[PDB]
């Protein structure tokens, strides 16, 4: 479950906490229509990851998709703290766990 | 199977949806006029990565490796968004799954 | 158990030595005022992982990132050279031990 | 086995085919005319990967890299493409092989 | 054992070689006079590993941070081929084994 830092963190925010997430796919797609990457669940819930080409943002979102490529290859959970404000809502950050 | 969600974008595009590929090896070639990276599925069909200079397709393309290069690894399978318009077909998405 | 260099080598800061730690959470946000990469405990304890922008602490903080990726991933215990002058706790050297 | 398409490339050039090898060692070195990236087989060849400074050779020397430390980590087959013009032979296309 | 080709390129420099090295620890330090990458073996022997800003030993030097951490995660052995001049010892050359 989700650490109580990422919790306070996410109820800072209008996003969405959503946790426990098992992530099933990962796509990468040059479609200059894209906002970044994108994770699917096991449940069909589709997530956005951004993209920044500048420091500091171009290392969390590198960060990013590192976590949810390892969570696909084994099988890890994570929990996310998503805004509903675009479609696939956008991850605002990212908690790989065990 | 490919998720709706990559479906979907691949139908919105002049590229063809090949799913449950098997890739079982991934070649990188310097040579002249066969130069960039491939991949080969278990019964010998070919696609080719697609490159970008910039960012942002270069994060994409860079990413596109590293599915591809997991999925070789892993002996996970991939669904494919490839281009008919030159041979080997040119991958414009890729979704790995778990 | 920490190496008596690197334990040396905290003994020079103002930081504090902490050993034997399981990180089990990596966290990545990009949320506006939260923003950074961290990693939680088995006991949840937080600390932030250094960030730089320019060589070479670049280099030593994108080591620290994988350092903690792979300590969550294997359960791999680190040492930390973690400053007590923030909340969370800026990780200023981290030892992952096999 | 090689693919075809990796044999039909390589037999587009003046390097060689070398097929099936289980490299054991992949060696970085910055000294003084000895510095490259190389790797030795089960039976003691060595190979120089090749480098480069600029887009796009960056991207599949850096991939060739990324074959060669997964093949040795693996204990997995390479298909080489190695020029036999200087010593250590020159990889100018590699295929890994799950 | 080192490879002979190793061996040869050691023997040139003023540095030492040191064979099957069993890497048990990876360090990340950016605190003042004590920054750096580190690796310590098993019998408690710290080296420094070599680091550059531009193209080529960029290149050399990211390979051999990435052989410190895989022989530190899977327990590979290691050739070094390491300078007395400084303490810690310099890794020069590294030579990951299977």
């Amino acid at each position: 479950g989700a650490s109580q830092f990422f919790k306070d963190n996410c109820n800072r925010t209008t996003a969405s906490l959503v946790e426990g997430v098992e992530l099933t796919k990962y796509i990468s797609d040059i479609n200059n229509n894209t906002d970044g990457m994108y994770v699917v669940s096991s449940t069909g819930g589709v997530w956005r990851i951004s993209r920044a080409k500048d420091y500091p943002d171009n290392v969390m979102t590198a960060e990013m998709r590192k976590i949810a490529m390892a969570a696909v290859l084994a099988g890890m959970r994570v929990n996310m703290c998503a805004s509903p404000a675009s479609s696939p809502n956008v991850i605002w950050a990212i908690e790989l766990e065990a």
